[PDB]
């Protein structure tokens, strides 16, 4: 990994975000990319006053320097494709900031756990390049055996947790070179299991884990802090349908073309395409939305808000009025 240079720190300082309230739940961040001829620049800057206005980076002696060559390193690795690319992370960066600070989630985390999770934002679907783990294990490629071998199933988790830790091993770029010992090796396991967390084949045992932690006032204080962090990076991952409806629809429609192109390459390599990603069954974004919201997003969302985050209760409140305005385009 080559070092981050003067002319791309002063590409991304120079941008001012007018009219753009990043900490708000309302924040759009696709008229953000385009108010500019540099998305990518901006996205940086979102992230940048993001992490600054936080407090957090300076108390754990990160500098405005370091922050921001390690925003410049994440976005280097991530690629040009419809949903898993960097203003995916960036969006889910800002969105974990509103839980924490317009949810009040802060409260149940120590300060270093708010900066690791704002942090883990960014890292977690490091090189993702469109293609879900079932892809890479049905087609039997080099990472898929990799990981078959391995004996981890998660192939893309491991993968962005590998270029993460890259990252953070030149100093130029290690938001945490400010901590030692203990904290040192708390803010990077929790980063690890954070992201290991986003596999969504996990998501029950994941869920339930956090609930039955919840209800019991004699859980260990530090599993229960990690299974909130957990549970926070995966809420930031399906916070699409938490958003004001054009907003959660671009991001759907950006979501559909990446399922889309998957099962085109599925087709032509002759594996199993399931309906999801197979173009000519075009199936109504309406249903698609509506399915995702009654067996994924709402039960969830319901779940945490109801256990432990009443702050959150937003969310469901506007998953609620989403699913209604999907019913309306159904009615008519
Ligand atoms: C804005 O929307 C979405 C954001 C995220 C996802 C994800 N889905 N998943 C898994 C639940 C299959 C992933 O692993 C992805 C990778 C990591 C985290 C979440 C990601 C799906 C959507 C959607 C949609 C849509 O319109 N019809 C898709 C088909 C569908 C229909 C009914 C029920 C579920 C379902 F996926
Ligand atoms: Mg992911
Ligand atoms: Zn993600």
């Amino acid at each position: 990994v080559t070092a981050i240079t003067k002319v791309e720190r002063e590409a991304v300082l120079v941008c001012e975000l007018p009219s753009f309230d990043v900490t708000d739940v309302e924040f759009d961040l696709f008229r953000a990319r385009e108010s500019t001829d540099k998305p990518l620049d901006v996205a940086a800057a979102i992230a940048y006053r993001l992490l600054l206005g936080s407090g957090l980076p300076q108390k754990f002696g990160c500098s405005d320097e370091v922050l921001l060559n390690f925003i410049l390193q994440c976005r280097k690795k991530y690629r040009n494709v419809p949903y898993h690319n960097f203003y995916h992370v960036v969006d889910v960066c800002q969105t974990i900031h509103t839980f924490l600070y317009r949810g009040n989630v802060y409260e149940k985390l120590t300060e270093l756990e708010c900066f690791v999770l704002l942090i883990t934002a960014l890292v977690h679907d490091l090189d993702h390049m469109g293609l879900n783990n079932s892809f890479y294990l049905k087609t039997e490629s080099p990472l898929g055996i990799l990981s078959s071998a391995s004996g981890n199933t998660s192939v893309l988790e491991v993968h962005h947790c590998n270029l993460a830790v890259e990252i953070l091993s030149d100093p130029e770029s290690d938001v945490f070179d400010g901590l030692e010992g203990a904290e040192r090796t708390l803010a990077f396991r929790s980063m690890i299991d954070c992201v290991l967390a986003t596999d969504m084949a996990k998501h029950g045992s994941a869920l339930e884990a956090f609930l039955a932690s919840a209800a019991d006032q004699s859980s260990d204080e530090a599993a229960f802090h990690r299974m909130t962090m957990e549970i926070i990076l995966k809420a930031g991952d399906i916070s699409n349908v938490t958003k004001p409806f054009d907003i959660s629809r671009q991001w759907a429609m950006a979501v559909t073309e990446e399922f889309y192109r998957q099962g085109d390459m599925e087709k032509e390599r002759g594996v199993e395409v399931l309906p999801m990603f197979d173009r000519s069954k075009n199936m109504e974004l309406a249903k698609g939305q509506i399915g995702f919201i009654d067996f994924v997003a709402a039960p969830f969302f319901q779940k945490i808000v109801d256990a432990c985050l009443q702050g959150m209760q937003w969310t469901v409140d506007r998953i609620k009025s989403n699913r209604a305005q999907w019913e309306r385009v159904l009615e008519t």
